[PDB]
């Protein structure tokens, strides 16, 4: 059998911190080596090619450390010579890395990422990572929408049966679900969405500049994601209407925090809207959604009916809806669409589903 | 790679017709041979291991057919001769068939059905399939547990990232589902328990006698499965309380009708249950539950408040929740549980998380 593969470990903020404490904790048949370890700079790297001396104790040991961190251009070229079949998790967000997706693979490498970057970005840096040509490796990013759940992995499959998706409804962000579930609920308050916004900003369910959330882009590139696998052609995250949720003004108003006191001014206008919600009798909800038949992809406000489930959100969940032409009743998969150990797991996880491949 | 790999099929009644109709119509990337299509006694075996040249309406070619069903003592005392690694697809569920399963298993033949039986023999009968011997063979049934709804999978998945399930609980059955999701609505309806079951027994959503469908029976084995996974040590399908939904008395009549003629004289019964459910705004459902901590299943009856998610389920859909260490917040998964095509995907999906493997 082949329960040898050497695993190679980008980034460790977060999810990959959680990544990192599960993988090896991680009682399982098959053989897993973390040949390196890469955060900014100080990095942990095996020349020898061979498990590292870290244990469950990577904190000081990676930090210790003096090891320099590796250029990518020459960290691909490291693996093409490698012993037993290689893997890459890149714990990261950035755009930098997901733009060498094609080198990773077109060199055997395997990879289960959580960032959206290539799988949102171009539309033909989709038409490759994904072609049929055997001698590049595998890219698995269940963590990318999901999260801990299996979006991706059930769509993925469904459709090879041959089930062809039509609609695709769903609640895929942490932040404006908490904000609008919060905004807008069926007891009816008047809550401005400043405060909203502001108090989540406070508890840190926002990103350190609440923008990056406000702007709707990254519910637009996860719908671009799921839209594309369901069967549509969408060129960017921007090819189709995503109504963003920062003032038209205040998009570059000085510091965050220089954001959130003036942000106050525009309440206005989705209060009058709250409140028109009333009288409909519906709530307000940040929604991705795709129409696989009119090709049609859009993110934005959408309000739903108080029986209706998503008018029924705890927490930060992600709920996405999934009819197609067999499940003409609509799959209602719901869970944490964001955290630490929930994406990790999906992330090692979609490691698993690799090993077993390779 | 290995996109080589035979399957050989048994049974194709309906949801193995559907399968059937699937396996070949799908593309993929890897390649699926169907070395032998074996039902009831008209076979379609191949002696040379050489695919079934046939095509479509395959229907016709089995049943105009001449080689004779080869045992199951001595399939597996052939197949094995295959020149590359063996899937079997059991399309059926028989207390028979499915008592051989291990005896594939520890030759090295992997296994892809919807069978919930050698499932929910004993706590012996299963570690002999899940053993992670060698060359022992593949065991998948996703199909076997709301059927294409992707529970086993993201069971095995979560837990084999470190989750602990702490809680499982459900509606698992397609009728009973159906049955309830009609009797038990949100607006007080009016509807007598054994109206929706005879409406349910001529449209065939039930068995030719509904009893076979209210003792519990397929819920009681689907959340054995569940339980086990889960890692309780279930030792069967009646190892724990299972509410049949079928008067006492009634248990005895012989005359599937005589039953259905009687069903009403204990509508009552169920109906002052379903007023209880005044009590605040609640429905009434037949669920599963499993709870880890206390090792405790159950099968039956519960009553859950309007809000709740389930007292919203559309047709005979089957929807679980997976409470989890790290998913406290709980996963909660629903969609068709029944079907022909919604079930054969399952075992489809099924095949080819194997091939992949093999
Ligand atoms: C991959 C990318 C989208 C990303 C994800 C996360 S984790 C993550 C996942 C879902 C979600 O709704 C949010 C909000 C809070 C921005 C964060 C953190 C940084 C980050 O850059
Ligand atoms: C595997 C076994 C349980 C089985 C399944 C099915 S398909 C199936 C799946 C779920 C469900 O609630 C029901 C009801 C109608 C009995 C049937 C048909 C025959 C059968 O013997």
């Amino acid at each position: 059998s082949t329960k040898v593969v050497n695993v190679a470990v980008i980034g460790a903020g977060v999810v990959g911190s959680a990544f990192l404490d599960q993988l090896l904790a991680m009682k399982s048949t098959i053989t897993y080596n973390l040949v390196l370890l890469a955060e900014a700079e100080r990095s942990l790297i095996s020349k020898d090619f061979s498990p590292l001396n870290v244990g469950s104790d990577w904190k000081a040991a990676l930090a210790a450390s003096t090891t320099k961190t590796l250029p990518l251009d020459d960290l691909i070229a490291h693996l093409k010579t490698s012993p037993k079949p290689v893997i890459l998790v890149d714990n990261t967000s950035s755009a930098y890395i997901a733009g060498f997706y094609t080198k990773f693979v077109e060199n055997g490498i395997s990879i289960a990422t959580p960032n959206k970057k290539a799988f949102s970005s171009d539309l033909a840096t989709w038409k490759a990572l994904f072609s049929n040509k055997p001698t590049n490796g595998f890219v698995y990013h269940e963590a990318t929408v999901g999260a801990g759940l299996p979006i991706i992995s059930f769509l993925r499959e469904i459709i090879q049966t041959g089930d062809e998706v039509e609609k695709i409804e769903g609640i895929f962000s942490g932040t404006l679900s908490y904000i609008f579930n919060e905004f807008s609920t069926s007891q009816a308050n008047d809550v401005k969405f400043s405060d909203v916004v502001k108090v989540a900003k406070k508890l840190g369910y926002t990103e350190p500049d609440p923008r990056d959330d406000l702007n709707g882009l990254d519910v637009a590139r996860k719908v671009t994601i799921v839209g594309r696998i369901s069967g549509v052609e969408v060129e960017s995250p921007t090819s189709f209407p995503v109504q963003s949720l920062i003032p038209k003004p205040l998009e570059s108003v000085k510091s965050a925090d220089e954001f959130l006191e003036k942000l106050s001014d525009y309440d206005k206008d989705l209060t009058q809207l709250k409140k028109e919600a009333a009288t409909e009798n519906k709530v307000l909800r940040f929604i991705g959604k795709v129409d696989v038949a009119t090709k049609s992809v859009s993110v934005g406000i959408e309000k739903y009916d108080y029986s209706h489930p998503f008018a029924s959100l705890k927490g930060s969940d992600n709920v996405i809806s999934i009819k197609t032409k067999r499940y003409t009743n609509p799959v209602v998969i719901q869970g944490a669409g964001a955290g630490a150990a929930v994406t990790a797991a999906g992330v090692l996880g979609d490691v698993i589903k690799i090993a077993q491949r390779l």
